[PDB]
């Protein structure tokens, strides 16, 4: 459960015993073809079999040569890092710092500084995590900025529940620091003599002739064998028993809640995609926009708190797919209508023929729709009135009556002060008896408008840009002078006066 037997201690005999949190960090030292991965691997599976999933974390960073590959196999493993995945170990770093960021905002609320008591006093338990990285080396000359986090992590973490553990071949090079939080340090064999000469480290010898001045020894140093992960004559038969022991501990924590891999963008998103994999969520009242850029989980726009939403921005092809989906998201609802007002260009023809979406073009065609949506919407009124003059709950949601519109410009041409006025008044009395409205059209033009209609989609507080936040006077939004340039699939999403960067799904 705490101590941990990792090898037989050379002197019957007994076993050496590494304690838990007490021990601290290992370092695992020696030549190469000397038992470095494989200390590394008994250490790991040997946590694994006392410790759950969730309350033991794995980042192993596997530099060496896919010698901890079998271990990506475990529950216990959030994450498996090559040297090759440069983008997962940059967002790492990011994880990381947001966490222990966390923790000690958690820690300083409760006022503990181990993460022992957190844990003991706490209801929520956090998870113990362990940084394993194997060959250091690489590390140390290739990824500066990266060996720069792991020295935090091994001085900072500790403390905080965040263990860390390496091999090297090579220990003169690394950092003091760095060495000095290494509490326990496995050293196998070395060919090289200065370099066995390092790992003594302090000795009586070291002591000045100074009243006061003094060598400590907690405790002396053993010759170990370490034992290996699994039981087996030669390296296959233990590399397959190895397998083995991960099925059994497969099968033995399957309730318990497994950790989540590193969120990462992919490089292309669809619709499809998005929908099936992403997105599982699949609630009444909430369409989908696209993934958020930090976290990568769906961001979705609540209908019944914001009903209407702007599609802000230049680009034709931008705000054309932000439509699509919508639509595509608003077709796995349930909608009593959807009236679609196309653009000149008539890009969205396809979705004409589908059920549930009538297809507007000319301006007598768009008055029968209106005629249909008030009709129900008339009808929502009269329910919710009678339900408060005879003291009844309210409906909460109904099927949505969606107004969605391609062009701004097109709107305005297609209509007139008297229809632009009736556009504008059912806004103002059905939005809480579940009416819609989408319009997509560039940022002045909701500005420079000043007719009935405009005045009343300039004031709607949700929107999706896909622009600048600089190059609109819209939304009131925070900004630098090097903003990141808009690139296709890609928009802010406005909501309450907060935003957020956001993926949005291409729509085939
Ligand atoms: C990943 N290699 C193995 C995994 C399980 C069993 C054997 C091996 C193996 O390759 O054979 C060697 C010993 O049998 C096996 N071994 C360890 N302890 C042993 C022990 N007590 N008895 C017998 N063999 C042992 O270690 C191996 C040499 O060191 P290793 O490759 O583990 O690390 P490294 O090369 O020092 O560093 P890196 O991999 O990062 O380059």
């Amino acid at each position: 459960a705490n101590a941990f037997p990792i090898g037989l201690k050379d002197e019957s005999q007994s076993d050496y015993f590494y304690q838990w949190l007490e021990d601290g960090n290992i370092g695992i030292f020696g030549s190469a073809g000397y038992g470095k991965s494989t200390t590394m691997m008994t250490l790991l599976l040997s946590f694994a079999g006392a410790y759950n999933p969730a309350q033991l974390h794995y980042y192993i960073f596997d530099f060496g040569n896919s010698a901890l590959l079998p271990l990506r196999q475990l529950p216990h493993t959030a994450d498996y890092f090559r040297l090759d995945d440069e983008k997962k170990i940059e967002k790492f770093i990011k994880f990381m710092k947001e966490e222990m960021e966390q923790r000690k905002q958690r820690f300083m609320e409760k006022e503990v500084s181990t993460i022992k008591l957190y844990n003991a006093l706490s209801e929520e338990k956090l998870p113990i995590i362990i940084v394993a990285l194997d060959n250091f080396d690489v590390v140390k000359e290739e990824m500066p900025d990266f060996e720069t986090q792991l020295i935090q992590y091994a001085r900072d973490g500790q403390s905080l529940g965040i263990f860390f553990i390496m091999t090297a071949t090579r220990v003169s090079g690394i950092r003091p620091p760095l060495m000095n939080n290494l509490k326990t340090k496995i050293v196998h064999y070395f060919i090289d003599s200065s370099e066995k000469f390092s790992l003594i480290g302090r000795t009586p010898y070291d002591v000045d002739p100074i009243p006061g001045r003094a060598l400590i020894k907690k405790d002396n140093a053993a010759l170990t064998q370490i034992y290996l992960p699994a039981d087996g004559e030669d390296d296959i038969e233990v590399l397959e028993n190895v397998k083995r022991e991960m099925e059994r501990l497969k099968e033995v924590y399957q309730h318990i809640p497994k950790p989540k891999p590193i969120p990462m963008l992919p490089p292309r998103l669809s619709m499809s995609v998005f929908t099936n994999t992403y997105v599982q969520h699949r609630a009444s009242g909430f369409i989908p926009v696209g993934l958020d850029e930090q976290t990568v989980r769906p961001v979705a726009i609540n209908m019944r708190t914001d009903p209407h939403c702007l599609i802000v921005g230049q680009s034709r092809k931008g705000k054309t797919n932000v439509v699509k989906v919508i639509l595509e998201s608003l077709l796995v609802q349930e909608p009593e209508s959807i009236g679609l007002l196309d653009g000149i260009d008539r890009g969205l023809a396809g979705y004409a023929n589908r059920d549930d979406i009538t297809y507007i073009e000319a301006k007598e065609r768009l008055a029968q729709w209106l005629n249909e949506a008030d009709a129900v919407l008339q009808q929502r009124e009269r329910e919710y009135i009678q339900a408060v003059n005879e003291n009844r709950a309210t409906t909460l949601a109904w099927p949505p009556v969606v107004f969605v519109v391609d062009s701004l410009l097109r709107l305005q041409q297609e209509t007139d002060s008297i229809m632009q006025g009736r556009i504008a008044n059912m806004m103002k009395q059905y939005s809480h008896l579940g009416f819609h409205v989408f319009v997509a059209g560039n940022a002045n033009e909701f500005v420079k408008g000043f007719d009935a209609l405009t005045a009343e989609l300039k004031q709607i507080r949700q929107a999706i840009l896909v622009t600048k936040k600089s190059e609109q006077s819209l939304f009131a939004l925070p900004f630098t002078r090097n903003e990141q340039e808009i690139e296709p699939g890609f928009g802010y999403f406005v909501v309450g006066g907060k935003d957020q960067k956001i993926q949005i799904p291409k729509v085939e």
